[PDB]
């Protein structure tokens, strides 16, 4: 009954999460896809911190644990997508020449605090978790990720097709490989103690709270940048 | 008490080993041009701004009435203002170069600056579940390693500052002077057995993490031996 409640909590949080104004904007085919991807450079901090979360926090190569070996396999691949981010950054005309300090001031912007610190908050949440509870973190976080990338892949695929270029990050191929030997949701062959159950609730609430804080920063960046667009070239 | 006395002595011990690292003998070597010794200056980017965030977000807690946490909050306020000095001296040193956004991100998230980039993250993980007296120990150790670093860098720093007649703020005596009721002064504090052992864990991890960063700085110099500073005379 416990595990079943948690998987349901994720579904409910996903349903709130997918309705955020940011995603309504990103999905809106009456606005140019070049305007809908004006939030693209905001992902910078998040994408490479996500790589680092997978490489150095999620992964433990020496674990003999059944659950940790499956995590290790999944984090191996999920940590390769940051190159896709830098690919599409270039394609979208956002790999602009600037001073080193302009890039640093951007990454450490007070207006991208939640974006920058999302993976930090996950690593802190995860520090004392047993592998089975790290799976809940990853499933929650990946449920949020599928919503974000299913939305972003809409304008991305529109630009990819129109410019005749292969987008890799804001692209259906990203959503497909991310979704995914065993998948972590399938390890719903697991039942949780009462302790684990209240912890998994805490995890899902925070993961979606922090994910909503990031998306709120994107919505506000968009708002402060409607007077520009991605500049893809044909 | 005599448990605290052991901690303050372990910090002196750890400072004495740390002071001897090859990177510091290099930075102190007046036979090498100060432009060459500050080859490592841009490495600090991946740290100075994380140090600011550590002080704003991780150490500081504005919903606390504890005596100690209130001392912490005061100290963290000033320590969080030095990142702008870092950007000042970046430009003065000629390291505020024009580049692709992606080259700035690949710099910060370089595998060759992993320990530099993660030092403050590691400190936040260590600190997040400590009582304030124990956070005071993290901060005092960190600040002890910090003094060794800025005592060394201020040598080539002040050489360039006088030679070019420009006000250097970060690799500068003024930074070394302002970093120095003070936290050590609450060595009017007695630790339990448990706190004694955790203070030992804290002081060991701070100095190990600080050694790893300095080791990366030394490897950077060796791999970038031509990329000397290029300050301009006033
Ligand atoms: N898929 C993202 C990572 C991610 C995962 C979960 C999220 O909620 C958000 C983003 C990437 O490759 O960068
Ligand atoms: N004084 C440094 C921070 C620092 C502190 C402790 C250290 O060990 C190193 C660096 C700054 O303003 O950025
Ligand atoms: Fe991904
Ligand atoms: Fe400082
Ligand atoms: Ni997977
Ligand atoms: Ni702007
Ligand atoms: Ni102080
Ligand atoms: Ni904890
Ligand atoms: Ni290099």
């Amino acid at each position: 009954a416990g595990m079943k409640a948690i998987l349901q909590l994720i579904l409910e949080k996903r349903q709130e999460f997918e309705k955020l104004p940011c995603f309504e904007f990103v999905r809106d085919e009456t606005i140019s896809p070049e305007e809908r991807l004006i939030l693209y450079p905001c992902i910078a901090a998040f994408a490479l911190n996500f790589r680092d979360l997978n490489r150095y926090d999620y992964r433990d190569d020496n674990s003999s644990d059944y659950y940790q070996k499956i995590i290790n396999i999944h984090t191996q691949e999920d940590a390769k997508h940051w190159e896709w981010f830098l690919n599409d950054l270039e394609l979208l005309g956002f790999d602009k020449t600037m001073r080193f300090s302009e890039a640093l001031r951007f990454v450490w912007s007070d207006d991208l605090l939640h974006t920058r610190r999302l993976c930090h908050n996950i690593a802190v949440l995860s520090h004392d978790l047993e592998p089975v509870m790290k799976m809940v973190v990853i499933e929650a976080m990946e449920t949020a990720g599928l919503v974000i990338f299913h939305a972003l892949a809409k304008p991305g695929e529109s630009i990819a097709k129109a410019t005749r270029r292969k987008y890799l990050y804001v692209a259906d191929s990203h959503v497909e490989v991310e979704t995914g030997e065993n998948i972590i949701t399938i390890l719903e062959q697991t039942q949780l103690s009462s302790e684990q159950e209240e912890k998994a609730k805490e995890i899902v609430n925070k993961v979606f709270q922090w994910s909503t804080n990031l998306i709120g920063e994107f919505e506000r960046y968009v708002k402060a940048h409607r007077s520009e667009k991605a500049q893809p070239t044909a």
